[PDB]
């Protein structure tokens, strides 16, 4: 149940939420902060309740954001679903299925980050912690995804005893039990997770971006190949003087998702952007597919939404590409066509 005004209020919340989903999380606060009830559970109940009428790419894009209060909905919404007496296979299928999962490494990474804290509360007798299930997790997504394509040779696919030797010293500096993982292989084999992601994600995207089809993803990659640092080789911003930044990932999730990090870019009109860029990488086909990526966004800072002069910075460096843009997708703050008419101007 919720209160008789979260009750009224649903239609309008998801005709707002779907539209723009800032303002339909605006107006679940507002109503929360004038009837004195807490705003993460009623926002982490929402998205389940009313999971069959809303842009699913939007709330799955809120509950894997990096902010406070997303990090506190996520937490609520994962603690909401019960994993007691669930297999550890049958969790991680049922949580992931619940999503349009997003194509954004940090973003997939704290959703499963939230599963495997919640299956290790729930369950601290079949995992013994939850890095451990974290490990377990991101293994079970790429291997299922594998067995299940029917087009990957059979002589490739790892194999019960293959999966034993792949999980050595995996399990709290440990193993994890032989049984314990033949019944995880036989769950992964049984069933394909047919996991649905986002086709593109918020800002701009340029799928199949290389350094022989592009020359400024020839010089940034250069860069970040031999280790050197990014200089301004941006042809829109060559009258800008620019500090450019390399944020590194951590090296497990850029194996399994291929980011290889992001470059953060400010200008001196305070404008500031980041530079996600994706190359195929050892665990990542699932994740990525056989071809690089690069996603641009203006960046939000200290909570608050970027600015014009940020939204102008990424059209700029979005179009500094050789490569048109793939896709143009609404950011929390802001609508497609903000995106669209900058990069349309500047391009």
């Amino acid at each position: 149940h919720h209160h008789p005004e979260i009750e009224k209020a649903q239609r309008e919340i998801i005709e707002a939420f779907n539209a723009k989903p800032k303002n339909g999380i605006n107006k679940i606060k507002e109503i929360c902060e004038q009837y004195k009830i807490s705003p993460n559970e009623e926002i982490a109940e929402f998205f389940h309740q009313q999971r069959k009428n809303l842009d699913l790419e939007a709330v799955g894009d809120y509950l894997s954001s990096p902010e406070a209060e997303n990090q506190q909905v996520l937490k609520a919404f994962t603690s909401q679903m019960n994993f007691n007496g669930q297999s550890f296979v049958e969790g991680l299928r049922t949580f992931l299925k619940t999503f349009k999962l997003p194509g954004e490494a940090q973003k997939i990474d704290r959703l499963v980050q939230s599963f495997s804290g919640a299956y290790f509360q729930q369950n601290p007798d079949v995992v013994s912690n939850a890095d451990a299930a974290y490990l377990l997790a991101f293994q079970t997504i790429m291997l299922n995804t594998d067995l299940h394509n029917p087009s990957i040779p059979e002589k490739n696919k790892m194999t019960v005893y293959g999966l034993k030797r792949n999980l050595r010293g995996g399990n709290n500096g440990g193993d994890f039990d032989a049984k314990f993982l033949e019944e995880l292989y036989s769950e992964i084999k049984a069933k394909p997770f047919e996991l649905n992601f986002v086709d593109s994600s918020p800002g701009y995207q340029i799928n199949n971006i290389s350094s022989q089809n592009d020359k400024t993803f020839k010089q940034l990659n250069q860069f970040l190949e031999e280790k050197r640092n990014i200089q301004n080789i941006f042809p829109k911003l060559q009258n800008n003087n620019l500090t450019i930044e390399f944020k590194n990932p951590k090296t497990f999730l850029s194996k399994f998702t291929g980011y290889k990090g992001s470059v953060i870019i400010k200008d001196e009109k305070s404008g500031a952007a980041e530079i996600q860029v994706y190359k195929p990488s050892i665990f990542s086909r699932w994740f990525l597919g056989e071809k690089s990526k690069i996603i641009i966004q203006p960046l939000r800072e200290e909570g608050r939404q970027p600015s014009e002069q940020s939204l102008k910075l990424a059209a700029q460096i979005t179009a500094s590409f050789e490569t048109k843009v793939t896709s143009i997708k609404a950011t929390y703050d802001y609508l497609k066509e903000d995106l669209k008419s900058q990069y349309d101007n500047i391009r």
